[PDB]
């Protein structure tokens, strides 16, 4: 791992900085990027939502064209699925030989959506939080952990770069960790698929489903698998699978232990293997991309079906009694 | 639902409450009976692990025998699997004719554990939340919502005295829902066991050992299917499914509808129709008190076997570099 010493935070502060997009992370980096004493503009095409906000934090706005033109450092955190079409109308043409490309994840170039040319160099910084807790951490003098890659590296600074990058929103405070384009992007899609917005709603309504058809409240059948799930995750997210069994009674315990490798057995981890292989071989990209260039009709339609599931229409009825949410 | 205007809190604070059992819910109970005016005395054995932290808020402790004693309303909240002994021999012959018997969960009453005599009340009050929020919930003006049941009423008034005590922690401030021991200890269990504490840590298991035997590192498996989970059951918390696929990117979401229902499917709902009717029929509770008559040898085995898997390796290593947590 990589720590503030092993960054040399007078690299950044010498390039000029692009920041493409202002969701929550191009938001984090532009902000610290500039309290580090780095030169930032941000890029958002003309009649971006946006482009009022970055002007009242006293940041200067430009086009995605005006900005990699600009720029030494040109960091796309523009949405996963429109970055392509900006890379190639609006960077593409106006990177420079010695620019350095960045991004927050290995999508893109991973799976050849967009195809860096061989007079740049290509990196990551991905940051393990939420761009609000990003800065948040920043401000108060600590960090977020991130992950860094070098993908292409002609001119041999690319790492050097990457972690003064790093350093200059904060990341070598918590710490680096060096990995690959490769490895980001498909544990990241790994994840989301079988655990984070798969398997864990998945489960989350079939323990409802299997409640109310045994005639069950459905009240009850919302608090006892989905409003509880909080409380468990945030033990785990602290101290991990100890801290949370210790925290829970004898009785959710030894029924979890018992239950849980019957719920979720080898079979269902031989159907996760095949969920990689997807990832890894390509084709769930292509699905996406394919998806994305016809309107998004399959993901409206997938959309609709989860919003109508009846655990959303109890779900909303009892969160209207809590004031705290 | 039952609200404020519905209870009447006169009842209650006429009522000596003895809370037997303290643990993680203790204070949402007792200090907020005691702001309502309500008299309250707390039964721990000399050794207990929550004396100190009674002590420290000045509520009068004393052996279980003797507030069961002093009290005319005896609200249980020691373990589950301790409760059996307990009440055999510090509260039953210290229930006279007309006393109350609480609860705030269903379970020793339902399955048979405790038999109550015929001249008591016997009934629940089981707020939806973690101790902490019910409590600061309380503390601010407002409420948890909570469940309420009436198990045995010979005097005729076991709803209002629920309601009273209800009204005096709070829940009637954000809604009480009506229901029966029964249905809160089954929909719990079922609950706990396939998904809270038993499927989804065996989901997040199951994803970390197969990026790690793809030859991913330990440390992004972690990062991108456990520690990543937080802010999605944050989200889901505060506004459902809805409001967390909105908020997750598009490659998030349509990966998760895709692959969640193939990780999750019929054959996982039949697998927890045949843990549900485990928990209906007795056999899981009849093996848990035989499992603590015994030792606790099994609970013990599975909780060193799981505190030895190699995401908890890890994921120490991984939190220690986060101030935050
Ligand atoms: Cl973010
Ligand atoms: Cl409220
Ligand atoms: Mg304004
Ligand atoms: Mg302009
Ligand atoms: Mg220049
Ligand atoms: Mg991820
Ligand atoms: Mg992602
Ligand atoms: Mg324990
Ligand atoms: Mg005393
Ligand atoms: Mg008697
Ligand atoms: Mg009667
Ligand atoms: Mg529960
Ligand atoms: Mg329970
Ligand atoms: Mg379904
Ligand atoms: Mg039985
Ligand atoms: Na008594």
């Amino acid at each position: 791992m990589f720590y503030d010493d092993d960054a040399d935070l007078s690299i950044i502060q010498g390039r000029k900085v692009g920041v493409i997009g202002y969701g929550s992370q191009g938001h984090a980096h532009s902000l610290s990027l500039r309290d580090s004493g780095v030169q930032v503009r941000v890029g958002l095409k003309q009649g971006s939502r946006s482009r009022p906000k970055v002007e009242e934090q006293g940041l200067d706005v430009d086009t995605p064209a005006e900005v990699a033109k600009w720029a030494d450092v040109v960091m796309v955190l523009a949405p996963d699925t429109a970055q392509a079409e900006i890379f190639a109308g609006d960077i593409e043409p106006n990177l420079k030989p010695g620019d350095a490309l960045f991004f927050g994840h290995g999508l893109n170039v991973h799976f050849g959506l967009i195809k860096p040319p061989a007079d740049v160099a290509v990196a990551m910084v991905a940051p393990k939080g939420p761009g609000h807790l990003v800065r948040r951490q920043f401000v108060d003098g600590k960090g977020v952990p991130c992950l860094v890659a070098v993908e292409q590296d002609p001119r041999g600074d690319g790492l050097a770069l990457a972690l003064s990058y790093a350093k200059a929103i904060g990341g070598t405070r918590a710490g680096v960790i060096k990995t690959t384009f490769k490895d980001e992007t498909e544990t990241d899609l790994f994840g989301e698929q079988t655990v984070l917005c798969g398997g864990t709603e998945e489960l989350v309504k079939a323990g409802f489903e299997v409640m109310v058809e045994a005639g069950y409240p459905a009240e009850l059948a919302y608090f006892e698998v989905l409003h509880e799930l909080k409380l468990i995750v945030d033990l785990m997210y602290e101290g991990g699978l100890a801290r949370m069994y210790y925290s829970v009674s004898d009785t959710a315990e030894f029924g979890g232990y018992l239950s849980g490798p019957r719920v979720i057995d080898a079979g269902t981890k031989e159907r996760m293997r095949d969920i990689l292989r997807e990832i890894q071989d390509g084709s769930f990209v292509h699905k996406l991309v394919a998806d994305v260039e016809g309107g998004n009709k399959q993901l409206e339609e997938l959309r609709r079906q989860n919003a109508e599931h009846p655990i959303e229409v109890v779900g909303k009825k009892l969160r209207d009694l809590m004031s705290w949410v």
